[PDB]
This record gives structure tokens, sequence and C-alpha cells, in this order.
């Protein structure tokens, strides 16, 4: 509700991108230096949009966690100027459920959209459109396309990225600090 809302828009204007892909349009956070996560299903290129700016890509190399299983997520290095704003201390060292949880969707066509997805439970296992992944959270909001890559927060952290969603619930990759260690 009222907290995660307003964690949730502190973190949009330095970190919450619009970025468009061959795929379509998506929403990115901006994690550090020139880091950023994406979803896997956007496949990223050579250049993105980012805002109104199409912007080179240094790289993009799959989120693979610990266990060997592909999160669905790729980090995306970008040829930008400035470095994102450091919120590794927002994304938990554990994975995290919560409790009246923000969905923060930032595209063209859904700009600077906070949505109140309620609680956040474990969810673990998850075929999304035939692909395995584990680790996922879900939530009982009915998510749509267009807001993959969305920030799911909590009152004070960064817990998941969106994913995926089957017309009456949403379900996310869970964030932890070491997935985007150097
Ligand atoms: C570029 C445009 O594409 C997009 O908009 C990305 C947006 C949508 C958001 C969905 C869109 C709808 N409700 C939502 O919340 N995401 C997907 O579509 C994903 C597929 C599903 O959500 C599928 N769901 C399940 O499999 C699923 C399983 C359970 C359980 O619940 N849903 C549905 C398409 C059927 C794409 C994907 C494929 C393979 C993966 F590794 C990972 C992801």
């Amino acid at each position: 509700m009222g907290p995660s809302l307003d964690f949730a828009l502190s973190l949009l204007r330095r970190n919450i991108r619009q970025v468009q892909t061959d795929q379509g349009h998506f929403t990115m956070l901006g994690v550090r230096d020139r880091l950023a996560v994406l979803p896997r299903h956007s496949q990223p290129g050579k250049t993105i949009w980012v805002e109104h700016k199409l912007v080179n890509v240094l790289d993009a190399v799959e989120l693979v966690d610990e266990q060997g299983v592909d999160l669905e997520l790729t980090l995306i290095t970008l040829d930008t100027n400035e470095k994102f704003r450091d919120i590794t201390k927002f994304i938990p060292e554990n994975i995290s459920t919560a409790s009246d949880a923000t969905l923060v969707i930032n595209t063209e066509h859904m700009p600077s959209m906070f949505v109140p997805v309620g609680d956040v439970v474990q969810y673990g296992f998850l075929n999304l459109s035939g692909k395995p992944t584990h680790r996922t959270m879900m939530y009982n909001f009915p998510t749509k396309a267009g807001q993959c890559g969305g920030v799911v927060t909590s009152v004070g952290k960064v817990v998941g990225i969106h994913i995926g969603g089957n017309g009456r619930q949403g379900f996310c990759a869970g964030l932890k600090r070491s997935y985007f260690a150097s």
C-alpha cells in the first residue's frame, strides 16, 4: 500500500526506465554502474531504445542462479553517459516475499504506473510458455502483456521482476543481491 508505493516512487526517476526492443515495450530496472535487468523475453540486441534515445548495448548475459537455473532475466550493460544510482542495498540478501507490494510499470504505453498487486507469496517452480524456472513468486492480480520487466517492491526492498501471468495472477522472478555481484 502507501509505504511500498512511496518507496516505489523513489525508484522511478533514477532507476526505472522505459525501453523498447524488437519484441516490444518493457520496463527496465537499472541497478548500478551501467548495469540493468530485463526479462529474457525482451531479447535485447545491439541497440535498445531507452526513453527517447537509441542506446548501444555493451553486452547482455542471461541471469542463471547458483543452482544452474535460468531465471528468465538478462543482465544488460549499456553505453550510457551516466551511471545508475546504485540500488544494490535495496535488493535483499535473501529472496523475499512481502505483504501489500507495489508493481512499478514504466513503458511508453504504460508510463509511470504503480499497480497495487497485494500480497506476493512463494510460488517456486514455474513453467512459462514451456520454459521452466524456479524461485518465482506470485500475486493474485490480473497482470497484462506490456508489464514484463515491471519492478515488484516491498516497503523498502526490490523483490522481483514481473515475467508472466495467466490472466488472473502474475509471477515475478525473485531477486537477491548476489545475482548482481560483479
Ligand atoms: C513482448 C510481449 O510479450 C509480453 O507482453 C511479455 C508480457 C507477458 C506478461 C503476461 C502476459 C499475460 N499476463 C501477464 O502477466 N509475459 C508473457 O507473455 C510470458 C508468457 C506468459 O506469461 C504465459 N503464461 C504462463 O505460461 C503461465 C503459467 C502460469 C502458472 O501462469 N501463467 C501466457 C502468455 C500464457 C512470456 C515468457 C515466455 C517464456 C518465459 F520463459 C518467460 C516469459
